[PDB]
């Protein structure tokens, strides 16, 4: 039978639960924890066939790109591009993902029952069934504070406490199944068609997941299993400008800057907010921003040119579309991606679907999502319509349950207005590039005010850095950046002069590409453009 | 009981096996017949999960050497020797008693999972299986590294193939070691808190169920073990990790009496590069000490684990293999040092000391007596060698191979300067910064003295030496040529400066002091 999508059925004693805060959730505990563990565990050691695994599960996004319920699966096309069922770059973006994330939640739901049922006594059915009624699938609010910005708790923890039913009083420590996916064998050597066999780095190497741990130049069976290196995702995710790093000046994590302006900006329409695809005012979309958390959390660079002591590079599965599934951290990104367009939805009511380009994909199919379409009483796919309310999924977001807009100034706009008080004037920088410039392959824009360090043009740490801008997805795609704080540095140090942004395109091998065209602009508000950007130039060791 | 310590049993099949580099043994065995890899995963894993009451356990093994104190094989501070001239020895048959369990443990998983025609096989590859090294000071297969093996979650092995959780990358227990059942409970870093072995995995401002299992921040560990003075850091000077240095000094250079080498125990300056305060340094680097730093950082460097702290460090599966490696230091010192063993009035005294708790059977009286240090001065009556020592004609070449105006620091100061707690000694050449004085990436950094301890016998101090040739060649060159004067640092598991801490700091040069060290003032917040 074809997998009916509904969301956690509706019960009359269980009227709109939230998803909350993962954070707020693991510190408040233990029954729902408990569920949720058991259950993931159960659908993590599911074999390959069956389509609820979560092996399966995450195969829908991308590779190894096989089919799921009855829909064909897909195949490099006349490009010699996978095709696969994941929107990116278009302004489905957002509810494909969020038919996706309810996916996934209804899943572990239909678990946490089947845990119930065999592992509860009578005594505790109705207590724990009523748990399982009321959870649902926690968000990672990636752009609030845990002074800094943080992966979530639980996601660091190797192993986790959970209940025993039956045996009170007495718990067991077990493998934390929100820490990394790992299967039996490489993903590799999988059996047909589930091999993870282009793709820049070695993943069919991996047995698990990993976060910062593949480099070039140690033993491949290091990458088997690369390590969580979480402590370096929570520093990559606070990025923010480098002179914010000098003694005598605040900072404030671009990430939080970027998430309170595509909160708080009005007048985007719903082709503009939901997606890359392509007034540089409007190009802050959610898109660029979940683009950017997919390279922080997992690394994209495999590599660097030269010797180094201190090594900040290493690659992992959440910066690599066909592979970003896997992670567990990737469901908890998605709920908060799906949070962010409820937030603004709810703010930009009439902004659905509402433009001359957003309205052409506004009817597209949602493959392979079915549902029963009553009023014609056949199996269909979803479309972006049938998920316009994320309520009628039978899950509501504390936040969009009047206060909204106090609520994000309380939780993404208190550090930026603190720090920027202390300068009336705002400054943006424009992006524009092809997803496909370097053979469908992922790299890096980083933009620089000033002279550009020829060894050292990646991150934070790199002398004169200002911001980056991801290329995920592998038309045009467009992003935008916060910029006021770094031109008030720059113009500090230049006698009020504005900037050049100056741009470097960074590919897995952490050299330099010279034949990736970027479009930057620097504008500014009291938006006109008042700086055209220019390609750096890098140290010869260091050019692709 | 009494476990009769002897080595692995001498097999006439196997003449004097040896103990291989744990990164070439690796490869060799992967590079489809692993069964040594196997032998060692499967005998390790079983160890680690026998219970507590079996003195056998991995626990009650690494229990020997400090926390949580409690007797062993019937016998009633740890029991391991440290600050006096009897650790390389006392060490040596720990190292042995390991290797010895594991090779037992190999046997009876070959009588439990190898059927009847293979046996003979196994046991073969089990006999011939010495317990690797890890070379600390060795170019890994660059820049020095933890082994391969050590970083590395999942390992595949035969079954008499399957991947299988690495005994190797953790110990961890099925509860948290505090709560362990008395009187085996671990009860400064929150050691109590932890479920599994961590290398920089503790760190302050986390919640405490991050503690439990703060893994093994393996490249963290690299970094640290690749130390070496700041400037070389810069373009387009060449680095040289100065642990590297170090052991190949101790290993060349001649004249040192058993009492120098041996342990850092001072009871001159140009012989005290000693082995102990290498592995001290070691111990350091791979598990991290500093639970917390003061002020605002984006990037943290610190973070703490089981190897940097005497009473739990034995928890941490490489320690053997340090230890294993600081064996076969020994062996190689040694050797290019014949004549010389508690041969010196400082050190004779200890030479008889009993080896608590590791018993041997005497042939002369057939009586259960303990080891002394004489009982594995030739360390292959114990039935392994090394390949450096076996082939000892051509040793000073491969010593060079493998590690290789004078100015050395010498830096003597008392493990209890904290009242026992750990701590790092930190030395620069020119200006300090009062927020960062901390490691290779704190300018003007010259090199690391670690204090690994956790008051003093009296009339006794501790001695480490520091290579200085290079960074003072580069602060001449920057500073129109004065000779720096050595600014020190007392660095505490918080990040803060100890100011109350006296050290004694000096440059030498060819030796003959040139310079007085003096402590260098950090900012008030980073003051302890
Ligand atoms: O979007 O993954
Ligand atoms: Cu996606
Ligand atoms: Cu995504
Ligand atoms: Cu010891
Ligand atoms: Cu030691």
């Amino acid at each position: 039978s074809p997998y009916l999508i509904t969301g956690i059925p509706k019960d009359p004693k269980h009227p709109l639960p939230i998803r909350k805060d993962i954070d707020d959730w693991y510190l408040e505990q233990r029954i729902q924890l408990t569920l949720f563990v058991e259950a993931l565990t159960v659908i993590q050691n599911r074999p390959l066939n069956d389509q609820l695994s979560y092996f399966r599960l995450a195969g829908i996004h991308g590779a190894p790109w096989t089919e799921w319920d009855g829909v064909p699966g897909g195949q490099k096309d006349s490009k010699g591009n996978p095709t696969g069922f994941a929107v990116h770059n278009n302004y489905t973006f957002p509810t494909w993902h969020r038919v996706y994330v309810t996916l996934y939640e209804q899943v572990i739901y239909e678990a946490m029952l089947d845990f119930i049922k065999q592992n509860v006594p009578q005594n505790g059915k109705a207590d724990w069934e009523n748990e399982a009624k009321q959870w649902r699938l926690p968000y990672w609010d990636f752009a609030r504070f845990a002074d800094e910005l943080r992966l979530p708790i639980l996601v660091t923890m190797p192993m986790v406490k959970v209940l025993v039913p039956g045996q009170p009083g007495k718990q067991l420590s077990k493998p934390n199944p929100l820490y990394r996916f790992q299967m039996q064998t490489l993903m590799g050597t999988l059996e047909r068609p589930y091999a993870i066999t282009s793709f820049d780095l070695p993943f069919d190497k991996c047995q698990s997941t990993t976060k910062y741990g593949l480099l070039e130049n140690y033993n491949a069976d290091v990458w088997a299993d690369g390590g969580q290196n979480w402590l370096r995702a929570n520093l990559a995710l606070n990025e923010h400008p480098w002179y914010q790093n000098l003694d005598g000046w605040d900072s404030v994590p671009t990430l939080q800057d970027m998430t309170f302006r595509l909160l708080t900006t009005g007048g985007l329409n719903w082709g503009e907010f939901s997606s890359t695809r392509y007034a540089p005012k409007n190009w802050m979309n959610l898109e660029a921003i979940h683009n950017n958390v997919h390279n922080w959390v997992g690394g994209f660079m495999f590599s660097r040119p030269g010797r180094h002591d201190l090594k900040l590079w290493g690659a992992g599965h959440m910066s690599s579309v066909p592979v970003a599934a896997y992670d567990p951290i990737f469901w908890l990104h998605h709920c908060n991606i799906d949070r962010l367009t409820a937030i603004w939805q709810t703010v930009n009511s009439g902004s659905w679907f509402n433009d001359d380009k957003s309205k052409v994909s506004k009817d597209d199919d949602l493959r392979p999502f079915h549902r029963f379409c009553e009023k014609t009483r056949k199996v269909v796919f979803f479309r972006s319509d049938d998920v316009k309310d994320w309520r009628s999924l039978n899950y509501d977001y504390a936040i969009t349950k009047s206060r909204i807009r106090k609520e994000i100034s309380d939780l993404y706009g208190q550090r930026t207005k603190e720090v920027y008080k202390d300068f009336e004037e705002d400054y943006i920088l424009s992006i524009r590039y092809s997803r496909y410039a370097l053979g469908g392959k992922p790299f890096q824009i980083n933009i620089f005010f000033g002279d550009v360090d020829g060894k050292d043009f990646y991150d934070a740490r790199s002398q004169n850095f200002v911001g980056s801008v991801f290329n995920f997805s592998g038309v045009l795609s467009v992003s935008q950046l916060p910029a006021r704080l770094a031109v008030h540095y720059y113009k500090k140090q230049n006698k009020g002069e504005v900037p050049t942004p100056r741009y470097v395109v960074v590919n897995s091998q952490g050299k330099a590409e010279a034949e990736v065209k970027v479009e930057v602009a620097l504008h500014k508000t009291e938006y006109r453009r008042v700086a055209d950007g220019k390609r750096a130039e890098v140290d010869d060791a260091y050019r692709a």
